[PDB]
This record gives C-alpha cells, structure tokens and sequence, in this order.
C-alpha cells in the first residue's frame, strides 16, 4: 500500500529522492526545482524523442 514508495501520486517527485509510484514522468523546470511528476511519458507525441 504504497508503502514502498510516496503517497504523494503525482506532483512533487524526485528520481533521485521523493520516489514517485504512478506517474514517472518527473520532470523539473530550468532552474530545477518545480519537479512535477506527470502520468505522460518522455514521448511527447508518439515516437519521435
């Protein structure tokens, strides 16, 4: 019961800390401190990236 990961779902998430249970698409801005996790994956389409 996602005891082994964060409670938060989704928003502030940290690959390197705050793991992220649903949603590994966490990203953060140019300075990088408004990482977010998203449900959306790197694709930012279909399969171009």
């Amino acid at each position: 019961g996602k005891k082994k990961c964060i409670a938060k779902d989704y928003g502030r998430c940290k690959w390197g800390g705050t793991p992220c249970c649903r949603g590994r698409g966490c990203i953060c801005s140019i300075m990088g401190t408004n990482c977010e996790c998203k449900p959306r994956l790197i694709m930012e389409g279909l399969g171009l990236a």
